[PDB]
């Protein structure tokens, strides 16, 4: 197999997106905040559109300091990725912990900067969503120096983790400015729109970034490498499976929306401001792909509308 199509991904998807208006001043303060240790920022920028600008700040600055833990671990062993998550982490939990180390300084930057507005329920449930994000990226490491493949049902569990997807998700709160109750997370039908929306992302980039991941081998941690394995299915099969496995969890996504329980104004009105940046995040995340180099080349432009993952256009740009 020497090419396959992407599923259409936007054709399947309701929702208009939007981008952030404080992206060109907050982006550059935060690419300038990293550099002093702009494309992850543009996927900010169309997840979290509705951020105000202190807000959006912290949001750049939050992914661009997952992308750094990604990246120092994704170059690392089982044991070295483990205390990578462990600075981060214990730096984010314990406010007198601090190595010295400039990943722990850039932690402390956020962390202060998310205590400013975030309520007691966010910075709980978020120090929660960094342990168990910690714990995924490390046994991520484990597996992928071992060349260990996991099932499908063992991969979900780790991928909704280590996507750090429940940390972004884990930010609504912060962004704009309220605590949810937490009968709101227990009840099942919003149980639903989360997991959902969570999965769409993660089901998402893994089809979208599987060609470069497995140039790099490090397409052990992906949908379509556990499906091809599992189902003993070739890749255009595998593609054509996320893309029928993302328009049911839509399906799923526009249908709960509509039946959500009602607990009072205050709540209703907040719960809803949650859905929509689920859906924002979504479709962002999809406008996105396309949009950065990093997961098609050079023609990622033209990729949105062919679709066509091609191995000669690979070597045609390599060469």
């Amino acid at each position: 197999t020497k090419q396959f199509t992407l599923p259409d991904l936007l054709a399947m998807c309701p929702f208009t997106g939007s981008t952030n208006p404080h992206y060109a001043k907050a982006a550059a303060e935060s690419s300038a905040w990293v550099n002093s240790y702009g494309s992850n920022e543009l996927l900010v920028s169309h997840t979290y559109p509705y951020a105000g600008y202190e807000q959006f700040r912290t949001c750049c600055d939050f992914v661009n300091l997952l992308f750094v833990v990604d990246e120092v671990s994704d170059d690392q062993n089982g044991q070295d990725a483990r205390q990578t998550g462990n600075v981060y982490l214990n730096a984010m939990r314990d406010p007198a912990w601090d190595d010295g180390s400039a990943l722990a300084k850039m932690t402390k930057e956020f962390r202060a900067r998310l205590l400013r507005y975030a309520g007691p329920g966010c910075y709980r449930r978020f120090l929660k969503h960094c342990e168990d994000y910690v714990d995924a990226v490390a046994r991520e490491a484990e597996y992928r120096e071992r060349g260990y493949v996991l099932d499908m049902a063992s991969f979900e569990t780790l991928r909704r983790e280590n996507s750090a997807i429940r940390l972004c998700f884990g930010l609504f709160e912060y962004v704009l400015g309220v605590d949810l109750p937490e009968g709101v997370f227990e009840d099942p039908v919003f149980m639903t729109l989360y997991w959902a929306a969570a999965d769409m992302v993660c089901w998402s980039n893994d089809v979208y970034s599987y060609n470069m991941e497995q140039a790099k081998g490090h397409s052990g941690n992906n949908i379509v490498t556990v499906l091809m394995r599992q189902k003993n299915v070739d890749l255009q099969t595998a593609s054509d499976l996320v893309g029928e496995h993302f328009a049911t969890l839509m399906d799923r996504f526009v249908t709960a929306k509509g039946g959500l329980p009602s607990w009072s104004p205050s709540v209703d009105a907040a719960v809803s401001d949650y859905v929509r940046a689920m859906e924002y995040w979504v479709t962002g995340n999809l406008e996105w792909s396309f949009e950065t180099q990093r997961y098609f080349g050079v023609m990622h432009a033209e990729i949105k509308y062919t679709r066509l993952i091609s191995l000669r256009e690979r070597e045609e740009e390599e060469l």
